[PDB]
């Protein structure tokens, strides 16, 4: 059974032999070197005494998916006033207000605040959403908005859902088949923006109107990713269409960048909700794959297996995104060996370091058992 019904969350780098005092010490230093004044690693950066934002280093740009990773991170760390420095910048530069898109925060802003785009990316309102439910559950509501978290979380949701309807707007999630689609005006989705255990608790959080919906979203893509996943080598495309299969008309039907966040997506709801054989299977499939690979070697490839010269441009992220994985196969053949991996690799100094930093300290929370549901 999983953390949501035992409440109890595995610390696999302890019963992989690291000791508790190690993990301590390398979970705090990860997060030092993002969050802290360490020039090289970070990637949130201040502004003021209310203000804060992360910095995607590769495309020198602010976005909702990293906006939205630094307030679920700055909660799970119990960091309030971080968390409220991004939902404020969030709130006062991303938030839409105007367009076919009010209602939803623009995917991709200048440091500055300016909007580099009026179009949103659903996976940054997913975590929003859920990162606000935490910091409702674990510090309050606050009196003035738009730290009053939990209601913010309910209409953000509501119109994730129901935007359209009465509108010229349209929703994040396909109302017939409840998948999360890529963007709001395409029907076609992005296997890593599937959160069946996000949508879990939505159902239970959600405007109550809607409750029945995020359960069966929840269903929804736990059988989407299913036929997402290549069934030999367990990888996955970064945009697939409603049917599973890859979506390449822009380059984006082969495994990589956002690919990677799909074995970590399986290993959080294995940890949360309880394993499954599938779950088991499919990490061992992804991890047996790279098995005899090397990380300075890590290439696109397409999701049978076939290499492109093209390297990994965020291999850190995907030995981070491997190793979370196993938390959904902990028995698994080559469970121990990324774990081990992953403690071997320093976080990411450079351009390009972003990306794969995230993936970086979501691996390090939740191998180590601190990537927690947070209750009311
Ligand atoms: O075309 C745009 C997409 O590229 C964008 O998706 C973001 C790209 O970076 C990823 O790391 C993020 O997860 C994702 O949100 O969404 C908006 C769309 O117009
Ligand atoms: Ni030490």
């Amino acid at each position: 059974e999983g953390a949501f019904y035992t409440r109890e969350y595995r610390n696999l780098f302890k019963e992989f032999g690291y000791s508790e005092a190690e993990i301590q010490e390398r979970v705090k230093d990860t997060w030092e070197q993002l969050f802290g004044d360490n020039p090289e690693t970070k990637i949130y950066y201040e502004v003021g005494d209310d203000l804060g934002y992360l910095l995607d280093t590769g495309n020198l740009d602010v976005r909702t998916a990293g906006m939205s990773y630094g307030m679920m991170m700055a909660v799970q760390m119990d960091r309030k006033d971080i968390f409220d420095r991004i939902w404020n910048w969030t709130m006062k530069n991303m938030y839409m207000t105007e367009g076919v898109h009010a209602g939803y925060f623009a995917w991709s802003c200048q440091p500055d605040g300016t909007k580099n785009s009026w179009g949103p990316a659903p996976d940054g309102e997913e975590y929003f959403a859920l990162a606000l439910f935490f910091a409702s559950h674990r510090w309050g509501d606050g009196d003035e908005q738009p730290f009053n978290y939990s209601e913010q979380a309910r209409k953000l949701l509501h119109t994730c859902v129901h935007n359209g309807e009465g509108g010229p707007g349209h929703p994040m999630w396909n109302r017939d088949n409840k998948l999360i689609k890529f963007i709001p005006e395409v029907e076609f989705s992005d296997p890593s923006y599937h959160l069946p255990h996000f949508y879990e608790l939505f159902s239970l959080w959600a405007n109550e109107e809607d409750r029945v919906f995020w359960k069966e979203a929840a269903e929804a893509s736990r059988e989407y990713l299913k036929i997402a996943c290549h069934p030999e080598t367990g990888l996955a495309p970064e945009y697939a269409y409603y049917d599973g299969t890859p979506n390449d008309e822009k380059g984006y039907g082969h495994f990589f960048s956002d690919s990677y966040r799909v074995a970590a997506n399986i290993g959080l709801d294995a940890e949360w909700f309880g394993g499954s054989e599938w779950s088991a299977e499919e990490i061992n499939k992804i991890q047996a794959f790279f098995a005899d690979k090397e990380p300075e070697d890590y290439r696109r490839y397409k999701i049978d297996g076939e290499p492109f010269e093209e390297k990994s441009l965020h291999p850190v992220g995907l030995i981070a995104t491997n190793a979370m994985g196993s938390l959904a196969s902990v028995d698994g053949p080559y469970a121990k060996a990324n774990v081990d991996l992953f403690w071997n690799t320093p976080v990411r100094t450079g351009n390009r370091r972003y990306y794969d930093n995230c993936l970086y300290l979501f691996a390090m929370l939740a191998l180590s058992g601190n990537f927690k549901i947070w209750f009311p």
